[PDB]
């Protein structure tokens, strides 16, 4: 046989929560359909028992994985500090943690840790809001500008085909926006009707509009989906390319939102921080959170929009292959160090974990024989790397620290 020639010796997880109902149902939601939107068994914006099981698959994967890495043991509770799971306040991503340590360990005690408040924000996972640092504001403005090809009414008008799709699905045509049209001269569209604004401020950026209302309304055609609800969209929507053509309006909001990077890596930077303090070797102490790092494997959860961050710091881009969200309920961007046995050195590897909609739709349980999709990422920066295509400890290091915006530091 031919022996390993790299060793894991460290693991994080940065995971989005599982699926979840639809955050909101506000009064815009009920008038551009006329249809009646389908109620979910849990409270909005909290994870479904189906997410938590979906998370849990995840959990039994990675452990099915990382023992054939060697990084755990294969049978019982790993040691005391050897995984440790933090959590942003929400209730969904909480629960996140616990299913997913309820797949990786179960009837194992670990514990999921969070920000002692729980009635506050957790500037880990945006430091703007809690105003630990501002977005400078003009050059927010120009960078996300720029990335629309000018203006917003250009970036929508070159997704026209996927907005008509979206009033296809919504018989928009019949609704009561369109019915009570004060322009009725004109044909009847959500750009239109809704214009797009951008709008930005020192702790946040929004785009109003039918930009913000589709990325919505396309999410939650996906979490019907994902939760195996009878007909997704009224049953209109009826196959991948559809499905593909619908969520691409909520990848090109975050596109715009959550991967430019003058927001990007402001908003990314406690996580990278986190992350590389993680990956790197030192002596284990408690630290934030009051967990113990460096150990074993480290596992965050956090939100579509932490991932998008991370991503548009880190110059990382990816498609899903049979997942049409870019960051998808339970997706999981995951970071490695191996270690070169031949001269010991340490190397880094980047890699996005996914369930395809359809194994989400199923339900289908996860293991090394059915496995859940997976995209080897590759740091655009990095220059130094090994026959593996990892980066070393170094050049990633170094990423991070030029990527980081100190002011945004916890
Ligand atoms: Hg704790
Ligand atoms: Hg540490
Ligand atoms: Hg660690
Ligand atoms: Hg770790
Ligand atoms: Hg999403």
């Amino acid at each position: 046989q031919s022996e390993p020639e790299l060793k894991l010796e460290s693991v994080v997880i940065v995971s989005r929560h599982g699926v979840r109902a639809p955050t909101k149902a506000t009064q815009l939601m009920q008038d551009v359909t006329p249809d009646a939107w389908p109620t979910w068994p849990v409270k909005l914006g909290w994870l479904t028992p189906r997410g938590g099981e979906l998370i849990a698959y995840l959990g039994h994967y990675q452990r099915q994985r990382l023992v054939a890495d060697g990084l755990l043991a294969k049978k019982g509770c790993p040691q005391s500090g050897q995984v440790a799971i933090i959590a942003d306040v929400d209730e969904r991503t909480r629960k996140t943690g616990e299913a997913f340590a309820a797949g990786l360990a179960p009837d194992c005690a670990i514990t999921v840790h969070t920000q002692t408040d729980t009635s506050s924000p957790d500037p880990l996972f945006n430091p703007l809001k809690t105003g630990v640092c501002q977005l400078d504001n003009a050059n927010v403005t120009d960078a996300i500008l720029s990335r629309a090809g000018g203006s917003i009414a250009d970036f929508t008008g070159h997704r026209q085909t996927a907005f008509r799709e979206l009033e296809r699905v919504l018989n928009f045509p019949q609704s009561n926006l369109c019915l009570k049209r004060e322009k009725q001269d004109e044909s009847c569209s959500l750009t239109q009707a809704l214009p797009s604004e951008l709008k930005v401020s020192a702790d946040n950026v929004s785009l109003t509009g039918a930009v913000s209302l589709a990325s919505m309304l396309t999410e939650i055609f996906l979490l019907q989906q994902a939760q195996g609800m009878p007909e997704p969209g009224w049953g209109r929507i009826t196959d991948s390319h559809q499905w593909n053509t619908l969520l691409s309006l909520h990848n090109a909001q975050f596109y715009l939102l959550q991967r430019t990077p003058e927001v990007a890596r402001s908003r990314a930077t406690p996580l990278l921080d986190l992350i590389k303090t993680a990956l790197t070797p030192h002596p284990p102490q408690k630290q934030a959170y009051g967990v113990t790092l460096p150990t074993s494997v480290l596992f965050i959860a956090g939100h579509d929009t932490n991932l998008a961050n991370l991503g548009g710091a880190l110059e990382l881009n990816w498609t899903l292959p049979g997942q049409p969200d870019n960051t998808p309920p339970g997706g999981e961007l995951v970071f490695e160090r191996w270690r070169r046995l031949s001269d010991n050195s340490q190397w880094i590897q980047v890699s996005l974990v996914f369930q395809t909609l359809q194994q989400m739709r199923d339900k289908t349980p996860l293991s090394l024989n059915t496995p859940p999709g997976e995209v080897k990422l590759t740091l655009a920066g990095c220059e130094e790397r090994n026959a593996q295509g990892m980066c070393s400890l170094a050049g990633f290091t170094q990423i991070v620290n030029e990527a980081r915006i100190p002011a945004c530091s916890l």
